[PDB]
This record gives structure tokens, sequence and C-alpha cells, in this order.
């Protein structure tokens, strides 16, 4: 878990295609 | 989970199209 | 879970199209 | 689930169109 | 988990396509 | 964990494929 959830369910090989990913404080000081 | 939730659900090779993605503090202390 | 539901229920190679997606705070404290 | 519900049930390659994507607390303490 | 969640289920070689990968403090202090 | 957080579940020889992979302070002082 954290920042964007990729959930992707397929018995193929499949691809995540992230572009310009960002992560601006995906997680804070308690979590 | 966090952030975006992508559930796709397919029994074929699919694509997260994840563009300008920007994770601003998805996630906060507690949680 | 958490920020936008994505849910696509589909025997076929899909494709989520997330364009400007910006999470602010998507998760709280508690939660 | 959490913020916008996208419930698309299609025996087809679908595709979730969302643009200015912007989760605002989208899950509050208790959830 | 951290910065962005991908979570590809297949039973078959895939390949996590990640471009412009940026981490921002992906992790704060308490976590 | 840590930055971008790559899950695939795969019972064969996939390949991660991170391009223009950019580490900003990916763990804060607490973490």
């Amino acid at each position: 878990y954290g920042g964007f959830m990729t959930s992707e369910k397929s018995q193929t090989p499949l691809v995540t295609l992230f572009k310009n990913a960002i992560i601006k404080n995906a997680y804070k000081k308690g979590e």
C-alpha cells in the first residue's frame, strides 16, 4: 500500500504504465 | 490501498494508464 | 480502497485512464 | 470503495476516463 | 509498501513499466 | 519498502522495467 494503488488482476503478463509518477510525502510521520 | 484505487478485474494482459500521478500526503499520521 | 474507486469488471485487457490524478490527504489520521 | 465509485460491468476492454481527479480527505479519521 | 503501489497479480512473466519515477520524501520522519 | 513499491506476483522469470529512477530523500530522518 501507499501512494497510487495499482490493483490489476489478470492471469497474463500485464504491465503497469506509470508515467510522471511523483511521490510527495506519500507517507506521513505517523504513517 | 492508498491514493487512487485502481481495481481492474480481467483474465487478460491489461495495463494501468497512470499519467500526471501526484501523491500529496496520500497517508496521514494516524494512517 | 482509497481516493478514487475504479471498479472495472471485464474479461478483457482493459486500461485505467487516470489523468491529472492528485491525492490530497486521501487517508486521514484514523484512516 | 472510497471517493468516486466507478462500477462498470462489461465483458469487454473498457476504460475509466478520470480527469481532474482530486482527492480531498477521501477518508476521514474513523474511516 | 511506499510511494507508488504496484500490485500486479498474474501467473506469467510480466513487467513494471515505471518511467519518470520521482521519489520526493516518500517516507516521512515517523514513517 | 521504500520509494516506488513494485509488487509483481508471477510464477515466471519477470523483469522490473525501471527507467529515469530518481530517489529524492526516499527516507526521511525518523524513517
